[PDB]
């Protein structure tokens, strides 16, 4: 999987 | 704008 | 504490 | 949106 | 000095 | 290029 | 409360 | 799971 | 070795 | 190649 | 001890 | 100059 960052500002890491 | 991380204990980002 | 990360997928810090 | 980083080098982060 | 992040998106560290 | 992580747990840098 | 870093250089991680 | 980093030096990312 | 942060406030890396 | 930052501040990360 | 990181691509922290 | 880190175990950031 790949791994990076999400932004909605709260800002999460995100799994893929 | 600036960024860096909030805690509530869980801690995410933040964009202001 | 320590501080690291928490995977639900999202992932944040924790600090226990 | 999605963040992560860009390579040029410099490596800056990009938010897409 | 404090260390956080900015945002133009580019994303760079600055230190103030 | 794109610079993240992947996860196979070990977790790296990537760099495409 | 906020995190970001401190610069003295020594740079450490600060929480407010 | 948790995450943070193992040393063995290489220094991966590791998830339990 | 295990690797990640601890919190006295100052937050420093540790290495176990 | 080795990876870490530099500070001109703009704070970039930097591969030799 | 100096810790940053090595390309190879993967990328892994390194400790000298 | 440039920025990483210093292990002594504590890690801090090092700006040279």
């Amino acid at each position: 999987a790949l791994v990076f960052f999400a932004e909605d500002a709260a800002i999460i890491g995100l799994a893929v």
